[PDB]
C-alpha cells in the first residue's frame, strides 16, 4: 500500500500563479472552462459555452489549422500582451495555456548553445563529461541557483551524479535520495510529460471552473498542463530543502525514464516557454548519448548470458536426466552459476538438495524453500537483500543476501536458487532515507537533507534485466526440453 | 517500371551449396520440404510427411523449447557433424539449416573484439575514425579481401565512406555507385535481414523440394533463409567486379536502412554463424553511433525551420490577406526563403505572379506551372534536378535546378514554388552508373567498375527530409489559416 502514490496529482482543479488556462471544445472552438485568473491575463471576459473568436483571441485561425496537423504542441508569441500561448490536444478538447513571455531571449542565441552540446556530445570523451555538460548548459540558460542530473537506480531511489551552480544552495553531488521522493504516479506522469516548473513555492492555488468540464461530463484531465497546480507534499518537500522554486526535465532514454535535470533556487524564479524548451531538447541530446552507452552494455550482456544459455540448453538435451546438463561437469556448474552471474546455486528437486558454489547450508534453504513456497511467483522471485523480507536470512548474508528464486520442471516443489554474497558499502543519502512523518493522515516528508551515511549491509550486488531476462529463458527451457523428453 | 526490382528474389526455391535446408511444420514437426543436398549434410533421410525424432535431429528437444519461447532465432552447435544449426520461424513453419562449424573460434574472443569496438565507439573521436574501425574490426574478424562501408544517400545511390583489406581486390574508397546496384526490392529485404553471405559466386543451386509446400501449397518464402539462392544477375555483377565470394551486413539506424558493411574476396571465402553475427553486432555498435549523430542534427533542423515556420503562420494570421505574412515585409520575404532554405521562390495566385530573390523569369515560372499541371501531386513536388524530366528546365539551371512546388490556398492553380541554384561538383562513380546493358530481356549490369569522373550538371543541393515535412506542415497551415479567416 502506498498513500504517496495514490494522490491524484493529474487532476488537482487549479493551476498556479503565472499564467492562466482555458478549456476549448474542438469542433466549435467554445469555452468550456477556466482559470479565475483568465480575464487579468488576456483581458478579455470568456464566459463559459461562448465561442471564442478572433477578436477575444488574435491567434485563433493559428490555432485551428495547428488543430488539425501533426503537431502535438501549439506554440504562439503574443508580442501585444507580451504572452507565450501554448496548447495541447486531450480527447476531444484543446488545453491552453497563457504566460508571460521571456525577455531578452531569442530563438538564434538558444540554437547556437545548443548546437555547441550536441556537437560536444557528438564527440563526448566520456558520459561523466557529458553529463556535467549538459547541467552546465542548463545552468547557463535557465539562471536557476542550482543545476543537477539524478540519475534512477533499479530501486528507484537516484544518486545525484552532475552540478553546477551559484553557490546560493548547498551541494547534493554523489548523494542518494530514495525512490519515496518521486512517488510511481509521478514517475509515470513525468515519463510521458517531460517538463514541470514550479516557480513560486508559496503560490496560492487558482481555480479551474467549471468544476465540471460539460464536454466530459468530468473533471479536467491536467496530465499535460504546464500551469497545473502540484502536489502540496511536494511543496512541503521544497520547504524543507530550502527551494523556493524548481524546474525539473526528465531524460527519457529507449522510452523509459532514466533520470532528471533537476533545478532549483532559493528565491522565486521562472523560465520561459522558449528555455524550458531548450531544456528538454538538451536532456534529449544527452538521452543519446547515455543510449549509445547504455544499450551497447545490456547487448552485450544479453550476448554473453546467451552463448551461455545455449551451453546449458544443449547439455540438457543431450543427458538422460536434464538435472545433468547442469551439474554433469566442472563446465556445466561453472556455467549455472554464471548464467545469472551468481556466486552460488541450489537446485532442489523433491527431497534431493545439491548446493553448488557458495550456498547457505541444506538446512537454511528448506527453511526459505518453506518461506518462498508461501508466496504467488510469476516466473521469478529475485531481491537484492533477502533479509529484508526475510529477517532469518540475516544469518546468512554473508552468503545469500541477493537471490533468484524459481520453480523449475514437471515438478512442484522443485526450485532453482541462485545466490549473491553481502557486499558491504558506505551509502551517502540526503538525509535519513527513512524518515517520513506520519501525521494528520498523511505521510511528510524529512526535514533535513543534511548527508546521512550508513555502512549498507545484508545487500549483494544488484541483479540486471539481462541476468533476469536469462532465468525466466532458461526456466522456460527447462520445462519444454522435459515435455518434449517425455514424448517418447 | 523496374523489371530489377520485379524479381521476386525471396522465392528462387533452392539454396546455395554450402548447407542445407529443412521445413518442419510447427505443431508436429514433420518434414513438409527439404533440400536435395539434406541427406549428405545430415546423415539421415527425412522423407518428406515424416516426423523428426531425436535420433534424427539430437536437438530437437531444444528446438521444441525455443519454438515456444520468445527467442526469434534457433542456434545450436551440433559438435558431432561439425555443423552449425540455425532456424527461424516462418507462418506455421520452422525453417531450419545447416552449415559446416566454424574451425578454431571461439565466442570468448569474438566477445572481446566486439567489446574493445562498444568502448572505442562509446568515446568515439568522430564519425569517420568509428566508421573505420568498424570496417577494420569486421575485416579483421572476417577474413575477406576487403571490407567497406557504404552509405546511402537520399537517392538510394551510395558512397564507400570507409574501406580495409589485403590490397587483393581494387579501393573502391570515396566512390559513388548507383541505386540500381541494389534494387528496392534487395533494399527492402536487406533492412528486415540483416545479413546475407555469398561464399562461392559459381554455386550450383541446390534444389527444395517439394516445389508447393503441403502445410502452406504455396512455394517457400525464403526471406529470412541464409541459405537462399541469390539473384542469378547479381552473381553476374560479382563476376564482373571480379568477387568471387561476398558477405554484407544492414547498417540500420531509427528503423531505416542507413548503409552497408560490404565484404568480398576474390577468391571462394565462407564465415561462420557465430562470425556472421559478430558482424551483425557490429554493425549494431555503429548504428548506434551513427544514430546520435544523425538524430542530432535532424532535430536541430526540424527546431529551427520550427522557428520560421511559427513567425510565417503568425505574419499569415494577423494579416488582412494571407499573402502579406509571406510578402509583407523584408523579415517576411527572408522567412519564406529560409523555410526550405531556398535562394527563391514564386507565389502564383491566379493571373498574378510575385518572384522572391533569384527565380526564372515569369515566363519561365509560367511555363513550368503548365508543365506540373500535367502531373498529380499528393502534397508536394520535390527535385534536385528539373531538367532531368523537365529538359527546357536546362536553361534555367543557374537559378533552378532545384525545386519544391505545391498547391496553395482554397484557389485551384495558385502556387507556392521555390527555387535552388545548379551546383556543380565532380563525382567519381564506380563504373558509368548509366551502364546496364538490355540483352535477352533482361537489365545486365556494368562490365568496368574503374574510376568514371563527371562534372555534374543542372543538380541542386539535396532537399533534406526536414525541409519538405516543413514545406507540407506550410502547405496544411496556408488553407487552415484561410479556413478559419473564411469563418466570419
Ligand atoms: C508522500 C509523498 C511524498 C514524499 C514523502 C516525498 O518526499 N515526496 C512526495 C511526493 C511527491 N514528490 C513529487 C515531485 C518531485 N520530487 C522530487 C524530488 C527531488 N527533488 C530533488 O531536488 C531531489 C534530489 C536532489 C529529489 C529526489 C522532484 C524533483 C519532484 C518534481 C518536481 C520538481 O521539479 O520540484 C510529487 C509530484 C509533484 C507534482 O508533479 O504534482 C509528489 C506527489
Ligand atoms: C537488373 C538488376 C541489377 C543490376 C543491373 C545490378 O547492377 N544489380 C542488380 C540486382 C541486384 N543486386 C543485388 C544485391 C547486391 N548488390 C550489391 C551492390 C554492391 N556491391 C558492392 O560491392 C558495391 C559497391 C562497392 C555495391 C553498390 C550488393 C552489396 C548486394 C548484396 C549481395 C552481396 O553482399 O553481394 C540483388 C539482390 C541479391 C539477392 O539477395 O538475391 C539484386 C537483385
Ligand atoms: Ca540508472
Ligand atoms: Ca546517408
Amino acid at each position: 500500500l502506498d498513500s504517496c502514490g495514490a494522490e491524484p496529482i493529474h487532476i488537482p482543479g487549479a493551476i498556479q500563479e503565472h499564467g492562466a488556462l482555458l478549456v476549448l471544445s474542438a469542433r466549435e472552438f467554445s469555452v468550456v472552462q477556466a482559470s479565475d485568473n483568465l480575464a487579468n491575463y488576456i483581458g478579455v471576459d470568456l464566459p463559459i459555452g461562448a465561442v471564442a473568436t478572433e477578436a477575444n483571441l488574435p491567434f485563433i485561425s493559428v490555432l485551428s489549422a495547428w488543430y488539425s496537423g501533426a503537431a502535438s504542441n501549439f506554440r504562439y508569441a503574443w508580442a501585444e500582451k507580451k504572452l507565450d500561448v501554448s496548447a495541447h490536444r486531450s480527447g476531444t478538447l484543446v488545453i491552453l495555456e497563457v504566460e508571460k513571455a521571456g525577455v531578452g531571449e531569442s530563438a538564434e542565441k538558444l540554437m547556437g548553445e545548443l548546437t555547441s552540446l550536441a556537437k560536444y556530445l557528438n564527440s563526448a570523451p566520456s558520459l561523466e563529461d557529458a553529463l556535467f555538460r549538459t547541467a552546465q548548459l542548463v545552468s547557463s540558460i535557465s539562471g536557476h541557483d542550482r543545476t543537477l542530473i539524478y540519475d534512477f537506480g533499479l530501486d528507484w531511489s537516484g544518486h545525484v551524479v552532475a552540478e553546477a551552480g551559484s553557490g546560493a544552495l548547498p551541494s547534493y553531488l554523489g548523494l542518494r535520495f530514495p525512490a519515496g521522493d518521486i512517488p510511481p504516479q509521478a514517475r509515470q506522469l513525468y515519463t510521458i510529460n517531460r517538463l514541470r516548473m514550479i516557480p513560486d513555492v508559496d503560490y496560492k492555488p487558482v481555480p479551474i471552473r467549471p468544476e465540471v468540464n460539460a464536454e466530459t461530463g468530468a473533471v479536467l484531465d491536467m496530465s499535460f498542463s504546464q500551469l497545473r497546480s502540484v502536489s502540496p507534499v511536494h511543496l512541503e518537500y521544497m520547504r524543507n530543502m530550502g527551494t523556493a522554486a524548481s524546474m525539473s526535465v526528465s531524460i527519457v532514454v529507449n522510452g523509459a525514464l532514466w533520470g532528471l535535470i533537476a533545478c532549483h533556487h532559493a528565491t522565486p524564479h521562472s523560465v520561459s516557454l522558449a528555455v524550458r524548451e531548450a531544456c528538454d531538447f538538451a536532456a534529449q541530446l544527452l538521452s543519446m548519448r547515455i543510449a549509445m552507452e547504455q544499450s551497447s552494455q545490456d547487448a552485450s550482456r544479453r550476448v554473453e548470458l546467451g552463448h551461455i544459455q545455449a551451453r546449458l540448453l544443449k547439455g540438457m538435451a543431450a543427458a538422460a536426466a536434464w538435472v545433468d546438463g547442469l551439474l554433469g561437469g566442472e563446465g556445466e556448474r561453472e556455467d549455472l552459476l554464471k548464467q545469472v552471474g551468481a556466486d552460488g546455486a541450489a537446485l532442489v528437486l523433491g527431497d534431493d538438495y545439491e548446493l553448488v558454489g557458495n550456498t547457505p547450508s541444506r538446512e537454511q534453504v528448506e527453511e526459505l524453500i518453506l518461506w518462498l513456497g508461501e508466496r504467488e511467483i510469476a516466473d521469478v522471485f529475485a531481491t537484492d537483500n533477502l533479509a529484508g523480507n526475510y529477517p532469518t536470512a540475516a544469518a546468512y548474508a554473508s552468503v545469500a543476501s541477493g537471490i533468484i528464486a524459481m520453480r523449475v520442471s514437471e515438478l512442484h516443489g522443485s526450485w532453482l536458487i541462485w545466490f549473491r554474497p553481502e557486499v558491504i558499502k558506505t551509502v551517502r543519502w540526503g538525509g535519513d532515507p527513512h524518515k517520513t512523518v506520519q501525521e494528520s493522515g498523511r505521510i511528510h516528508p524529512r526535514k533535513s537533507f543534511e548527508i546521512w551515511k550508513e555502512q549498507l549491509r545484508n545487500t549483494s550486488f544488484p541483479w540486471s534485466e539481462p541476468e533476469l531476462a536469462a532465468a525466466r529463458e532458461l526456466r522456460g527451457a527447462i520445462i519444454g526440453i522435459v515435455l518434449r523428453k517425455t514424448e517418447e
